[PDB]
């Protein structure tokens, strides 16, 4: 059977649409990227902070989100010369607008009934909430998929997503899959360069690379309680955001903006490397996915901070780093429909294995 | 002959209805259980029915408590019936409407079905309205398909009329597609007015209304609302009919006695039902009344007088308790989802066509 996966992550760069075949293997068949319209991007970011009239605002924003998703699905199908009927189901994450696992809730918008109506394909959606209901963080969910791809008897591996947020899957032989969110990935580097220069992101980490790390600031940032925590943990824009950074910056006289950028890159690399090696000290291979894999400067620093391990993108292993998250949700649709568990209890802290998501039939 | 639970909490927020049916060749009400709505939860839910601050966080927390209460209701029914959760195929859960905006193409029912599934250990089918809305429909009312299944009769033009917080009718005309719509306020304003004035949750038997005098001028002004003039598919809710709405009209006429305003509100519900029902189904022979309005003696008497051509009676007279019809309908829709039989009526909702309604959250 073939499955579509739809992901729109933290970074709000665009929508990912993937087509896989699931048999004994998971094979990527096709992909399609649609950049996020600037208006829709702003309207989603506006829902990530508490504000007024959120029920109505969210209901309208998610109509536009779903329409874009359905358009992307249509475009992939046309490109591949396939009918919808050839696809078993779409696995749709939706869009996170609030993540408060401490308060036992997570909010992904993306009106699945409307996605089913527009695409003519069954939709499996709302994957995180059964994990949270069972006492879990609800995140990260990719570890079960990372296992399916890269679980190796002889090799101690970390599979590292660097999206807006970073998260790692620890694949240790003869051990439960573990993992967690490491902290910020691209989110603060993207925020800072956009705040300062109106750029979307820091191309190849060049701006960061042109600056010097500021020790006082780095120490300030790394002392956030999130970094000290071990075991299951998940985060989001609730914690790591421009106001948070500004608060730290206020405690010292002004710095060059590129030094701040440089420190933000070091924050990402340090929080990742230290949480990864704290959990899996005998790691021999770090398999990097997400768009952070294209930040040359970041990838260099990760290799330096983890000299024991080979740091490489998943491309080496036949999986494009950009499409890993899309692939995961396609996979999760399959897991739903076969009634196999989608969470990893030692990742999320949930009471046990759970079937994740909900079916909206065409 | 599988068994389904139905879980419903309507706009009146009086409480939570849990039903158990068997769905063989026909629908059989096996059991029911009623939970009063805790006062704090009722207020928290109402607070979400009007635009306000921090709604995403407030709704997420409120629904935790709604689901916990629903789950305890399910447990209590199963304990009373000496049943295991494994004996139930699925729960059909409407959730709780907090916003209904058909003209903006959205409707919002809270009630975290994944948590409901976790807590009950029973498969949940929820989120019934949004596929109909997706297909261009009102999303409401959804009972007509169930009403047709229960009471469809090729000999008799019947109307099945729910009088809850809001009123809605199912028009079962022999040889014709099922039609229907919300009629207007049911109990919502009579409840709101007596609570506003005296702190009562409802006007028992419509005795307070009956003591007052209908104000014909005020009545005409209320019935002049554009909603009442619309025909075909239409749906409404607290967004339209609420205390501010009444008060804008009250600031037309002099300082009326509160009992006269209550009498007027009763007549408003009676006239809006009678006028819309008769307009759509002049041939109506029987009006079968369900929902809590069936228990308002004064209202039922007025409906009878305003529709002298039809036999007006509660569904009790036809072997379904008026109180439990809605819960039964959602249990039935869980069934329809599983069998992939359509849940909507396009000539009711205005949708493009028949649709499978709801979403499955497996235990
Ligand atoms: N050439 C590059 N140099 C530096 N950073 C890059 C480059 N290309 C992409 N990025 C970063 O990667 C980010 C987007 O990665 P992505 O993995 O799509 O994030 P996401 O949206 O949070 N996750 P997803 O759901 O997988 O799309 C951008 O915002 C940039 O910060
Ligand atoms: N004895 C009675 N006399 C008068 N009114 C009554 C009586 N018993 C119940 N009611 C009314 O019935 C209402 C509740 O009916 P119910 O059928 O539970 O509505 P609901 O389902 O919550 N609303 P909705 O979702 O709009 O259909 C109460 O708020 C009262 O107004
Ligand atoms: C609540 C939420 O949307 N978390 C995202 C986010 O983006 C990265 C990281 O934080 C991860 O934990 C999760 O996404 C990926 C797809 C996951 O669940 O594995
Ligand atoms: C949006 C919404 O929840 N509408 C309710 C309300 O309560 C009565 C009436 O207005 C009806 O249209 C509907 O409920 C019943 C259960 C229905 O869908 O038939």
């Amino acid at each position: 059977p073939r499955y579509l996966g739809l992901m729109s992550g933290t970074s709000l760069d665009g929508m990912d649409i993937v087509l896989i075949e699931q048999g004994d293997r998971t094979t990527l068949l096709a992909s399609h990227y649609l950049p996020m319209p600037a208006g829709l991007r702003e309207d989603i970011l506006a829902l990530c902070v508490p504000g007024p009239d959120e029920i109505a605002r969210a209901a309208e924003v998610e109509q536009r989100w779903v329409a874009l998703a359905a358009q992307g699905v249509r475009e992939l199908l046309l490109q591949q010369q396939m009918s919808p009927d050839e696809v078993r189901a779409i696995g749709s994450h939706g869009q996170t607008i609030r993540h408060e696992p401490a308060r036992h809730f997570t909010v992904q918008i993306g009106n699945p009934a409307l996605l089913a109506e527009l695409t003519g394909i069954d939709v499996v959606a709302d994957f995180r909430r059964r994990d949270v209901a069972a006492g879990g963080q609800g995140a990260p969910l990719v570890p079960a998929f990372h296992q399916a791809l890269f679980g190796d008897d002889d090799t101690s591996r970390a599979v590292l997503n660097i999206g807006g947020f970073s998260n790692v899957s620890l694949l240790s032989p003869g051990k439960p899959v573990r993992g967690f969110d490491c902290g910020p990935g691209n989110v603060l580097m993207d925020a800072w360069i956009h705040h300062q220069r109106g750029e979307h992101f820091d191309r190849d980490g060049a701006w960061a690379a042109s600056g010097q790390v500021n020790h006082a600031l780095l120490a300030s940032l790394l002392a956030d309680e999130f970094f000290a925590a071990r075991g299951p943990k998940s985060t989001g824009r609730e914690r790591f955001n421009l106001p948070w950074l500004q608060e730290h910056l206020a405690r010292h006289p002004a710095l060059p903006a590129a030094d701040i950028q440089a420190t933000l890159l070091e924050l990402s690399a340090r929080s990742i490397s230290e949480s990864l090696l704290d959990a899996q000290p005998d790691c021999e291979e770090v398999l990097v996915c997400g768009g952070g894999a294209f930040n040359t400067a970041l990838m260099k620093r990760l290799a330096m901070l983890m000299p024991e391990a080979r740091v490489a993108s998943t491309d080496e292993y036949g999986i494009p780093p950009a499409w890993m998250e899309g692939m995961a949700f396609a996979w999760l649709a399959h897991r739903f429909l076969e009634r196999l568990p989608g969470n990893c209890p030692d990742v999320t802290g949930a009471l046990g294995p759970r079937t994740l998501g909900a079916l909206y039939p065409a």
